[PDB]
């Protein structure tokens, strides 16, 4: 579990957006397996604009903060974990690591700030959905 907080948006991975998420539905993206919801209380997180390919993010089934080299963001075929199939998603990076199911919404970090969330995992992988893009997280 996890989620970023910038502003009056929530972000979480997508299949595990609550009824409260989808209910204040901003943003959602089933490629991405990204969610916003709008919040009442002012988020304090800043989003990463940059094209860093390291950083540090926390692995709950570690209880510990690894530093990592990652990908940049791209369509990557994802095979059968249990909450997806088998498929496709866009705008993910992979990195050499841990990532168990329970890892969704780690956040990845560079000195810039939140770069993505843990989002798929396997095969010694780890694969962090991209929040950089979203440039409008940053504003009303
Ligand atoms: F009125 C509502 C509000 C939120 C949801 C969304 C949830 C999301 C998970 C799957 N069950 C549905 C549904 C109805
Ligand atoms: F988890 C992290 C990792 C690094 C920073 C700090 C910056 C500044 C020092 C060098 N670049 C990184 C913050 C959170
Ligand atoms: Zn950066």
């Amino acid at each position: 579990s996890g989620a970023i907080y910038v502003g009056n948006y929530r972000v979480v991975n997508r299949h595990l957006a609550t009824h409260n998420d989808w209910a204040n539905l901003v943003w959602e993206d089933s490629s991405r397996d990204l969610l916003v919801s709008s919040t009442t209380a002012q988020g304090c997180d800043t989003i990463a604009r940059c094209d860093c390919q390291t950083g540090v993010y926390y692995c709950s089934s570690r209880r510990k903060h690894y530093p990592v080299s990652f990908s940049k963001p791209s369509l990557i075929f994802v095979e059968a974990s249990e909450y997806y199939p088998a498929r496709y998603q866009s705008h993910l990076m992979l990195a050499v690591g841990h990532s168990e199911p329970g890892d969704c919404g780690g956040i990845l970090r560079c000195q810039h700030g939140v770069v993505g969330i843990v989002s798929t995992g396997g095969n010694g992988l780890v694969g962090f959905a991209d929040v950089r893009d979203l440039l409008w997280l940053d504003e009303e």
